[PDB]
C-alpha cells in the first residue's frame, strides 16, 4: 500500500554540519543545526526550525570548512552558542507541540554520526545535558537497507540514485542535506514502507 499508515505522528529530520579540517579538528563543534518537521503520514514538511552556531574552541572556520560546507565566517559571527541553540530548540518543540507525551516523534538522520557521535559528544565536552528527544533516533541508510534490500554506499548520493530522485539544493549543506533526506523518505513511504527506530 502506498503511502500506509507511520508510528509517528511527525518525523523530524535532523544533517549537523560543523568545524572541519584536513587533517580533522579536534573538537568538532556544531555550526549548522537544522530540524524539519514532517507529517508522519506524507513526509510533507510543514515546518522548519534552521540556526547557525558559533563554535567556541576554534572560532575562525577553516579554509576546508568553508569549501565544503559553504558556511562562510560571517554566517556564524553573532550566532548563539550551541547552549543556546539546545535552548531554541527546545522553546522551538515546545511550540511545534512536540513535547506533548501524546504526540509520537523521531529524528531522522543520515547516518549515525549527528546523535551518537557529534551531539552527545560536544555536550559531554560542555558539560550540557542531552535532552531526551535526541536519544532516538531513525538512521536513514539503515531504514533505506530494510526497504530496497541493499546497503548504500554513499549516503544521500547513492540513496538518491537507486531511487532516481534528482538531488536537491547543494551538497554538503546542513538544511539541505535534510531536504534530501525528507524526500528521500517521501518515495520510500510511497513504496509502502513504514518506518521505524534504529537507534540501540
Ligand atoms: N570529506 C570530509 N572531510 C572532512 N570532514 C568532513 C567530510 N565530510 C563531512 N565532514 C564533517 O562532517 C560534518 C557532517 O557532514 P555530513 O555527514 O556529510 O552532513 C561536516 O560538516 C564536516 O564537519
Ligand atoms: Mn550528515
Ligand atoms: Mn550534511
Amino acid at each position: 500500500m502506498s503511502f500506509p499508515p507511520q508510528r509517528y505522528h511527525y518525523f523530524l529530520v535532523l544533517d549537523f554540519e560543523a568545524t572541519c579540517d584536513k587533517p580533522q579538528i579536534h573538537p568538532q563543534e556544531i555550526i549548522e543545526f537544522p530540524i524539519l518537521k514532517l507529517n508522519g503520514r506524507t513526509m510533507e514538511i510543514e515546518s522548519t526550525f534552521h540556526m547557525y552556531v558559533q563554535p567556541v574552541v576554534h572560532p575562525q572556520l577553516t579554509p576546508f570548512c568553508t569549501e565544503l560546507t559553504g558556511i562562510i565566517q560571517a554566517m556564524v559571527d553573532g550566532q548563539p552558542s550551541l547552549q543556546q541553540v539546545l535552548e531554541r530548540v527546545d522553546e522551538w518543540m515546545a511550540k511545534e507541540g512536540l513535547l506533548d507525551p501524546n504526540v509520537k516523534s523521531i529524528f531522522v538522520t543520515c547516518g549515525d554520526w549527528d546523535l551518537k557521535v557529534m551531539l552527545p559528544g560536544q555536550c559531554q565536552y560542555l558539560g550540557l545535558p542531552v535532552a531526551d528527544y535526541f536519544k532516538q533516533w531513525i538512521n536513514l541508510k539503515k531504514a533505506y537497507s530494510f526497504a530496497m534490500g541493499c546497503w548504500p554506499k554513499n549516503g544521500l548520493l547513492d540513496m538518491n540514485k537507486g531511487l532516481s530522485l534528482q538531488h536537491i539544493g547543494r551538497p554538503h549543506s546542513g538544511i539541505d542535506d535534510c531536504k534530501n533526506i525528507a524526500n528521500i523518505m517521501k518515495t520510500l513511504a510511497y513504496r509502502g514502507f513504514i518506518f521505524k527506530q534504529t537507534s540501540k
